[PDB]
DNA sequence: ATGATGACGCT
DNA sequence: AGCGTCATC
């Protein structure tokens, strides 16, 4: 009881952009704002894939993954932006580029874990005791927290949606133990405020709208962030969790996603978060191995211990081209052409990198796939980085590359490559 | 025939 | 080192 961690030390966010890409083509493009519209990839092959959609757009089905031409079978008025073209790839330096934009102002609160290129976690401990000192143990006012949902409320003894939102926030904030400075709720309410406060600098800096989660852990922060999407902030508490998990599918958890989640399923017969509780440490370590065992063993309990890492820079950086079906490379002359306009893609951001960040990659990893084979690698070979030079590199990256032709005849190129992958790694201070 | 990324774990 | 998983970058 008096000697049980129940994972309430700190104090985690995970703020995400809201239909990223699209909000990036809107911001440009004023005629494409508060309309069903998506961003998509390559025009040819059934007008492009779409990678993002409005919300707008989503009321009538529209989803990633999805061909444009199908797309607008759902929703005729549909408006598409296109990715930047470069050298017969797409080039999302944009959409990187908007993304630095986000990430700087979030580095002015706190020390973020740069996640994806539209979401970061945030560690805010230090912020929440420094902002405590600060209020004079005053309550929170309803007013700070216009965006803040706190999951589980309204509950005990209005039907639109803001009226729940404020009648489970002024439930909360009427019970608050404002008296006590260490009390987690009170805690994860600061951060709460702090975070209305880091997305309202974004939206009015860069005029992009996120939502976000606050809890105590990253991996409960990103299911928060999901729970009230777009444009709005949620709070989860450690005592919400038994009854968000107990009907919170398994798979909706960050890393149970896939094949390990999968098998808990099937190993242990069970569908949602909440009934891996009544498993020991043991029994779950038997089953998925030491590390997961006590993990899941943790997590279903609201406790992980993962921290923030303090990086706002990535740490690989690389360049992939698919040649899907009919089109894949079949002739050593253009396999040369395409790892030439990789490498050179990867040149003009690997020199940018150097100037931006004081900092020097060290290996070139190559990899390819060949066709028949349906593993997003076939192999993948290591070589020095010795020049930010694209005929260097690309040479190179031949080089490492010809001992899988299996072609006697010379000119050609047996089997057929169906996708070249170059990425820049092994950084070093510059 | 979504395609283009990037992090990390296991051996 | 090189392969595999996970997520969505
Ligand atoms: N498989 C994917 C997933 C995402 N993205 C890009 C386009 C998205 O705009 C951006 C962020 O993706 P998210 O999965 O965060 O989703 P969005 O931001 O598009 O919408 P939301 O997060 O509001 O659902 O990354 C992509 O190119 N390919
Ligand atoms: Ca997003
Ligand atoms: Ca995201």
């Amino acid at each position: 009881g008096p000697h049980m961690a129940t994972g309430q030390d700190r104090v985690v966010a995970l703020v995400d952009m809201d239909c990223f890409f699209v909000q990036v083509e809107q911001r440009q493009n004023p005629h494409l704002r508060n309309k069903p519209c998506a961003v998509v990839q390559y025009k040819s092959w059934k007008g492009g894939g779409i990678i993002a959609v409005s919300y707008e757009a989503r009321a009538f089905g529209v989803t990633r993954s999805m061909w444009a031409d199908d797309a607008k079978k759902l929703c005729p008025d549909l408006l598409l932006a296109q990715v930047r073209e470069s050298r017969g790839k797409a080039n999302l330096t944009k959409y990187r580029e908007a993304s630095v934009e986000v990430m700087e102002i979030m580095s002015r609160f706190a020390v973020i874990e740069r996640a994806s290129i539209d979401e970061a976690y945030v560690d805010l401990t230090s912020a929440v005791q420094e902002r405590l000192q600060k209020l004079q143990g005053q309550p929170i006012s309803a007013d700070l927290l216009p965006s803040t949902y706190i999951e589980g409320l309204p509950q005990g003894p209005t039907v639109q949606k803001e009226g729940m939102r404020k009648q489970g926030l002024f439930q909360w904030l009427d019970s608050l133990q404002i008296d006590n400075l260490t009390s987690p709720d009170l805690q994860l309410t600061v951060g709460a405020v702090i975070v209305e406060e880091m997305r309202a600098a974004i939206e009015r800096e860069t005029g992009f709208q996120c939502s976000a989660g606050i809890s105590h852990n990253k991996v409960l922060a990103k299911l928060a962030c999901g729970l009230n999407k777009p444009n709005r902030q949620t709070l989860v508490s450690h005592g919400s969790v038994p009854q968000l998990f107990s009907q919170m599918p398994i798979r909706k958890i960050r890393s149970l996603g896939g094949k390990l989640g999968a098998s808990v399923i099937e190993i242990l017969g069970i569908e949602y978060m909440g009934e891996l509780t009544q498993f020991t440490e043991s029994q779950l370590q038997s089953h998925f191995g030491e590390k997961n065992g006590s993990w899941l063993y943790a997590m279903c309990r609201g406790i992980e211990h993962d921290p923030v890492k303090p990086r706002q820079l990535p740490k690989t950086i690389g360049c992939s081209k698919n040649f899907p079906g009919k089109t894949a490379l079949a002739t050593r002359e253009q396999v040369q052409w395409w790892l030439l306009q990789l490498a050179q893609e990867l040149e003009e951001r690997l020199t940018k990198d150097r100037n931006d960040n004081d900092r020097v990659a060290t290996q070139l990893v190559v990899s390819i796939r060949v066709q028949g084979d349906k593993r997003l690698s076939s192999l993948r070979r290591c070589c020095a980085l010795t020049r930010y030079d694209a005929h260097k590199m690309s040479h190179d990256a031949f080089t490492v590359i010809k001992n899988c032709n299996t072609s006697g005849i010379q000119t050609e190129w047996s089997p057929p490559l169906t996708m070249l992958f170059l990425c820049a790694t092994k950084f070093s201070a510059s």
